[PDB]
């Protein structure tokens, strides 16, 4: 049965509930972003309407083959009426598409449901600048003060930096990039281009990255492996057994895989700086891990939550236990007496 927390209070709306049925008394069922612990349940045969990005649209017409006439996709920033209730989309800073959305109940409650993002500073000077939020569905993922990560441009620049010069040390060298959602683009699309090259990748996952609305995309992907000296492959496949397997394949064409492995947190990050990294080594075969977050650490998920100085705060993620449920509303106080709302 739908949990309290993806419903919304006085609509027929939920929240990324695709995987209990019918839900008795939802008119619609908005989806935040494409990851399939959100979509679990989606298919070709839903007749009920969709509210999502564009984004997410296509996603949903050309993956799952959802029929056209079901998928609502509305534009960000844009005021639109929902089943006559006000509703937003804001862009979420997480994956393509993914986005949050404010609630304007006819009562004059107002409720934020943040799906999945990293919370930023630029949030501060959107459409949530003008107007008092009394509920927040948050994203709790890293909702602990151990939870510190670099910036994304931080990681960015050392990815630019290490591939670059591998690549001018060796010229017949491979840069591979594991992956196995949407998210984090911007790792192997940085790359390819400081090296002058296309990203080549399975044909599956060009028709993924086709979705997206990137610009210049044509430019800057290819399903041509043998062309490309950016591959991507299956996060699975990111190992040496995988990667001296794939090695093969290219048929003398190479003579060293640089493999990184974008990652959330790890426990390394409670010892080990992005300035200092290093990966393991099994022959001609490096894998990096670099901790490419697009959720929010504790001080940016705290920093948000203390602008916003919600009336209530109610967690999406880690609440399967009551350890978690408990340690969480712990912060949450602590916000809140700090701050004086
Ligand atoms: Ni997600």
């Amino acid at each position: 049965t739908c949990p309290f927390y993806k419903k919304i209070p006085g609509t027929g709306f939920t929240v990324d509930a695709f995987q209990y049925g019918v839900v008795e008394g939802c008119t619609a069922y908005f989806l935040t972003h494409f990851h399939s612990d959100h979509y679990a349940g989606l298919s070709k045969h839903f007749t009920f309407p969709v509210y999502c990005s564009e984004i997410t649209g296509n996603l949903l017409k050309n993956k799952l083959h959802v029929q056209e006439q079901y998928i609502h996709p509305l534009p960000l920033d844009t005021e639109c009426i929902v089943n006559g209730v006000k509703v937003v989309l804001l862009d979420a800073n997480h994956c393509p598409g993914a986005v949050m959305i404010l609630f304007y109940l006819p009562n004059g409650t107002v409720i934020l449901h943040t799906g999945d993002f990293r919370a930023d500073p630029s949030m501060e000077r959107s459409l949530l600048a003008d107007q008092k939020v009394h509920m927040l569905y948050l994203d709790t993922t890293y909702c602990s003060p151990e939870y510190t990560f670099p910036s994304q441009q931080e990681v960015i620049r050392f990815a630019i930096n290490t591939a670059f010069e591998a690549v001018t040390l060796n010229p017949h060298a491979l840069v591979v990039c594991g992956t196995y959602s949407i998210g984090k683009e911007k790792v192997f699309l940085a790359i390819a281009d400081v090296l002058g090259s296309k990203v080549g990748m399975s044909q599956e996952k060009y028709k993924t990255l086709q979705c997206l609305n990137i610009p210049e995309i044509n430019s800057l992907i290819t399903t041509d492996m043998c062309s490309s000296l950016v591959h991507l492959l299956p996060m699975m496949q990111i190992n040496f057994k995988g990667l001296q397997s794939h090695l093969k394949k290219c048929g003398g064409k190479y003579n060293q895989i640089l493999a990184f492995r974008p990652t959330g947190w790890t426990h390394s990050n409670k010892f080990t700086r992005i300035a200092d990294v290093i990966p393991q080594t099994k022959g001609n075969i490096s894998i990096y891990g670099i901790p490419y977050s697009e959720h929010s650490s504790y001080l940016e998920m705290k920093r948000f939550v203390q602008w916003l100085k919600p009336q209530k705060i109610i967690p999406t993620v880690n609440v399967g236990t009551w350890k978690s449920r408990s340690t969480m509303e712990k912060y949450f106080r602590e916000w809140k007496l700090e701050a004086g709302y």
